[PDB]
């Protein structure tokens, strides 16, 4: 809608910040800050390959771990976070897709950010292709789950999956319908195995027994 414009100016450098993934019942989230100088008018695909060209990207991600450790809100904001330590200009300040997030560097959250911002409009894009890969990437090593096509999202499918063969230690196991499959024996499996961190375990192991 060009609300960058009103930033071109009194901001020094400025970046835009959005995640894919928040919703999602598996896998990570993760978040890209981008600072573009050149215009920018699967055509997803079609724009990360110009916004590889034209811009400067930085990524970020939170675990499974960390969003049942921390809480999705939270590992968002790590997520955010990483993806400006990772970009190699400082911005000066960012523009921030949703409400309420304070990151690292000064800036302003705004709401459906992606629609009104070219620069978080490029960062939902950069998010949602490499997070989409990764999760076609989870596909091959759990060939029973779809994560290709549902992305770890709680789709019909996803969902028949975990109940058919089970719950895995990249789910999002503090979340309810993740947790309400979830058995006692299952969860000391995963940590027997090494698959969970201990912390993680007395987390998880918690939540069920107050249930
Ligand atoms: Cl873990
Ligand atoms: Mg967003």
């Amino acid at each position: 809608m060009g609300i960058d414009e009103l930033y071109k100016k009194e901001f020094g450098i400025v970046a835009g910040v959005d995640e894919a993934g928040r919703g999602c019942l598996a896998g990570p989230v993760v978040a890209a800050a981008v600072v573009l100088e050149k215009e920018i008018e699967a055509k997803r695909e079609r724009l990360l390959d110009e916004i590889m060209e034209k811009a400067a990207v930085g990524i970020g991600i939170a675990s499974p771990e960390e969003i049942d450790l921390y809480n999705i809100f939270n590992a968002t904001k790590l997520a955010m976070n990483r993806a400006l330590e990772n970009l190699s200009v400082k911005p000066s300040f960012v523009l921030v897709d949703g409400k309420g997030i304070e990151l690292s560097v000064p800036g302003t959250c705004l709401v459906k950010g992606d629609q009104k911002s070219k620069l978080i409009g490029a960062a939902s894009i950069v998010a949602k292709v490499f997070r989409d890969r990764l999760m076609s990437e989870f596909h091959r090593m759990y060939p029973q789950f779809s994560f290709h096509k549902h992305k770890g999202y709680a789709t019909k499918e996803h969902l028949n999956e975990i109940r058919k063969n089970g719950v895995l230690p990249i789910h999002r196991l503090s979340f309810e319908p993740v947790l309400e499959l979830l058995t006692d024996d299952l969860l000391r499996e995963f940590f027997e195995k090494g698959l969970i961190s201990e912390n993680r375990f007395e987390r998880i192991l918690n939540l069920l027994g107050a249930r």
